[PDB]
């Protein structure tokens, strides 16, 4: 029973680069440092090119807490707390089978 | 690489969840089997909503998803859920970031 | 001059697909033939979900729109769906954009 | 008859709610006057929110609607826009009853 | 200093009753029982018949989480599970005072 | 008894957090004090989004709320605001279940 943790943001349109840099270091970071984290990907909307996702999956839900008080979320936020609009969650949930 | 990925939400009545669920396997395990341009295909239910499921999809390019849902698994999978399920919904499709 | 516009939706079971038609389009019909300040009463069907509709509305102004809320139409519109359908959830209410 | 409709919403600062609007209405007019499957294009602003904005169109099938997103017309429109705007965000598209 | 959550449900049209007593149910349960639970309000949308809202305000996150773990909250869903839509957390959030 | 309650919704830019919260208390405290029809109006900032914050609004019944709407109180909030902020979107209105 994996996590699934569907994450959403919107930025001006003139931090679409920087938004993305920050996505990718919090993907790589979570990613390179904490075993709870399975997958952490950064999606651009087909359309809307101020609005991003983050798709992230995780052993447990306990791995997703220790995700969210670990470093990395906290550069991320320090990054892009000056313009990002969100988190929204879109989702949080349980894989089936 | 730049996959494209398409995340797709249902609403079902109470006493159609596990219903719901061994469908979307159906079509997971099918796509999968049958379709190489259908890179991921998950089934998620919500951790609190009972009767709210995600799928969790990921094709080669825009052209793939369009060969799946012109595929005989989807159709299959329609038949299955369409006298019960709300939906579909289309929370976004996108591009990854690489 | 500064039409108003109102976006509704609905969701109905799967076997209230042709009821929910009918009910609309008797919204559409009989607002359309009886209140002077409707100018526009569109029932559209999503192209993915068979069961989600919405009504596409346009009146004279706000005021022909308050009025449509308090007339019979609308009313037995309800009358209809009451048993099965879900709703209404308010796209949005706004104003036509003039040069 | 069965025509093909599409509702979009933006939304802009506060400081662009006459640019976008200008935007739009160029949009609108140059689809008119170039675009023959092009039936609708309304352009509607919230009536609570001044910063939110919806267009309202309508095609005579999905191929014409294929074909705007294809024309001048819009890529002049998203050209002026794209340095402020937060979109789009596609409401539905549907089929007309009857 | 409180926190506040407000959370959806959708429930067919024959069980509009039913569902209004299951949330008075958890609504005077929790106050009467929880010390933490200051609010909870049970609440009609004006136009749609099948759509409820609960309107739940906590003296803290700490006191929102050990309600989630009571026995009223347990029970409301036993009521409930069989036909309920839901739920759907609009919003969590503090007060500002 | 069966009170009336109205959800609003609104988002602001990063550098106008504070800003918006003294607008929404004085639109609390001021229609509070004054305003007889008006039972509770609380600002509500999200747990985790800082930029997005909420108005829980009581009032006697729907006519309390239209005369809040026509009030001086709610017209000074909007002139503080209607530089920057995205919104107001409802959530909805309802009616209190006893």
């Amino acid at each position: 029973m994996t996590y699934h943790v569907l994450v959403q943001f919107d930025v001006p349109s003139d931090k679409r680069e920087a938004f993305a840099a920050a996505g990718l270091f919090d993907a790589n970071g979570s990613l390179q440092n904490e075993p709870g984290t399975l997958r952490f990907e950064v999606i651009r909307d087909e359309n809307n090119r101020n609005r991003f996702y983050l798709d992230e999956v995780y052993e447990d839900e306990a791995a997703f807490l220790q995700h969210c008080r670990n470093e990395t979320i906290a550069r991320f936020y320090e990054l892009i707390d000056s313009y990002a609009f969100g988190p929204l969650f879109l989702f949080k949930g349980y894989r089936v089978e």
